[PDB]
């Protein structure tokens, strides 16, 4: 509403061009999703609702927020879906229930994979957009393994 | 089991290198998934179960099998996730509840997008692997629109 501020904050925030992080309350925020030009919601949860907005695709990454969970195997295909939506001109929103561990880990992976950032730089960007972003320590280890794989693959430099 | 045949058929079939189509009974077929080297299940449903197999990622594409449903917007990011899993060496299984409309449409999209096949050739390949494959007519129209977009993008030839 062209006012006047919005009392409640938006349920997401911009991390980088065409990339947003948020929480599951975004699912129902149809008008905000359309206004931001989001075309893909990456729902990193097993049971959180998805969007029902016109022109907005959902991809669900059904992982528990647990250090023993295998986020790693999901990272490469998830990041590829994200990049394809981005290169086709849409924006991507990555959310989980509370916008903390799972969505942070996925956004961090994407920034390393497709924006050329080291793990530390990528996580700093997520943290700046959303201070409560905090991948669990199991996911942090998996992100380090992904980073090393990216280096071996010449996607990231050793530096 | 090295026998002796398998009484019940496998819940999927090979469409092309690194690409399988099947139904939701595949979700629980842990040993068959591992044996086929499947690393990504694309679950094209809202409520069908996913795999719980080690080293197997799931991506859910939560669309109803209805001609009015917007499969189209999901196609590009879904196919990109599939190609990334494939290029990293895994095989991809695309399933829906009954292995008919939704999974057929997604496999057909992938073959056009990443294997250079026209819509007709791509669908013939799916049909050959799984005769009951049959995208609903709404999805067929969306696939035609995707094909035209791919042509405009120089991904497919006009021929
Ligand atoms: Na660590
Ligand atoms: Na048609
Ligand atoms: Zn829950
Ligand atoms: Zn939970
Ligand atoms: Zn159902
Ligand atoms: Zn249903």
């Amino acid at each position: 509403s062209l006012g006047t501020s919005e009392a409640a904050p938006p349920p997401f925030a911009r991390v980088a061009p065409a990339l947003f992080i948020g929480n599951a309350r975004a699912a129902g925020a149809t008008e905000l999703l359309v206004r931001a030009g989001i075309t893909l919601c990456v729902n990193v949860s097993r049971q959180q609702p998805g969007p029902r907005a016109p022109g907005v695709a959902e991809l669900r990454v059904p992982v528990f927020d647990d250090p023993a969970e295998d986020l790693l195997t999901h990272l490469e295909p998830t990041c590829a879906a994200m990049e394809a939506a981005v290169r086709d001109g849409g924006s991507c929103l990555v959310y989980c229930k509370n916008g903390r561990s799972r969505s942070a880990a996925v956004c961090t992976a994407y920034l390393m994979r497709h924006r050329g950032h080291s793990l530390d730089r990528a996580f700093q960007m997520v943290k700046s957009a959303r201070p409560v972003a905090e991948p669990n320590l199991g996911f942090w280890a998996q992100l380090q393994k992904y980073e090393q794989t990216l280096q071996a693959q010449a996607i990231l430099p050793r530096e």
